[PDB]
């Protein structure tokens, strides 16, 4: 199909997206950059679509993260994400696609702008929310790795399918972890999504980037980048260990896995044979120009190797 503009799409359906597409690049995004409205408006992706329990309830990926923000803003995990909800929700009202869609599509447009990116399947149609998530129903970086693979693998992810997602932290910062610093980094290339964020936590720890007492933080391997507990002992446990390491100069994984994974989430809730595809409508990802790496002067001896079956790969640094 041709849409009025004279771009095209597979499905005609598809064509309300390009001006919403335009907005947001513009406006929410601040000229299709891969800083923080992204990495924001990705972790919303995952805040929304986790509030799904088979027991308890929940839509998964609806829209009820913004529809019941009241609620939902008050659970503890979501701490922080209320600045994202307030910057989405004028976007919602103004384009007439549902709160549901607008997130899974912005945080797909918004993967879309970093190098090494992927295009995440985007399908058009869901209805609003009718219920807001339960409490309790997202993870925590102070919880265990069993509780994390308990409640990812009560919402459909296996423990694989958790590394794949956690990809995520490669284009990723924290504001509440240490609130002295702001901003810091999983990795040490936040706008970049890459292998640094699986090699770099697998470093033994050497210090805390601001105060040292802060809940499901765990020391980092360098001054300007911040480690999750959660992070820590996932690279660390057998469960999961051998699936993180095997992303580490492993891109073509990296992004076949997540594109795939962040699919099924984005579908969480929602059945893809009753929506419209409309893929084609994100924009290429710029690609990779550097190698992989440990950061300059660490070696093999600095790393944590935690996969039995199979040594750390060789590296420069
Ligand atoms: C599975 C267990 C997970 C835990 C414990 C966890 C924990 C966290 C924490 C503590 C932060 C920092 C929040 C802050 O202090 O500002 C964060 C940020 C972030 N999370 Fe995760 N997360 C998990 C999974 C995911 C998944 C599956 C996604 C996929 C979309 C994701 C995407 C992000 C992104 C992109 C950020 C950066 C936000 C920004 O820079 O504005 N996370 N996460
Ligand atoms: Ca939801
Ligand atoms: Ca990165």
């Amino acid at each position: 199909a041709t849409c009025d503009d004279g771009r095209t799409t597979a499905n005609a359906a598809c064509c309300i997206l390009f001006p919403i597409l335009d907005d947001i690049q513009e406006n929410l995004f601040d000229g299709a950059q891969c800083g923080e409205e992204v990495h924001e408006s990705l972790r919303l992706t995952f805040h929304d679509a986790i509030g799904f329990s088979p027991t308890l309830g929940g839509g998964g990926a609806d829209g009820s993260i913004i529809a019941f923000d009241t609620i939902e803003t008050n659970f503890p995990a979501n701490a922080g994400i209320d600045e994202i909800v307030s910057a989405q929700k004028p976007f919602v009202a103004k384009h007439n696609i549902s709160a549901g869609d607008f997130i899974q599509f912005a945080g797909a447009v918004g993967v879309s702008n970093c190098p090494g990116g992927v295009r995440i399947p985007f399908f058009l149609g869901r209805p609003d929310a009718v219920a807001a998530s339960p409490d309790h129903l997202v993870p925590e970086p102070f919880d265990s790795v069993d509780s994390i693979l308990a409640r990812m693998g009560d919402a459909g992810f296996s423990p694989v399918e958790v590394v794949w997602l956690l990809a995520s932290h490669s284009i990723a910062a924290a504001d509440k972890v240490d609130p002295s610093i702001p901003g810091t980094p999983f990795d040490s290339t936040p706008g970049v999504f890459d292998s640094q964020f699986f090699i770099e936590t697998q470093l033994k720890g050497r210090l805390f980037p601001g105060t040292a007492d802060n809940k499901g933080e765990a020391q980092s391997p360098l001054q300007g980048e911040i480690r999750l507990q959660s992070d820590h002992l996932l690279a660390r446990d057998p469960q999961t260990a051998c699936e993180w390491q095997s992303f580490v100069n492993n891109q073509p994984k990296i992004q076949n896995r997540f594109a795939a994974t962040m699919s099924k989430m984005a579908l969480l809730g929602q059945d893809k044979t009753k929506l419209i595809d409309c893929s084609d409508v994100i924009p290429t990802p710029p690609a990779l120009v550097g190698a992989a790496h440990l950061p300059a002067g660490f070696s093999l001896s600095d790393v944590e190797q935690a996969c039995a079956a199979t040594p750390f790969p060789a590296l420069t640094a």
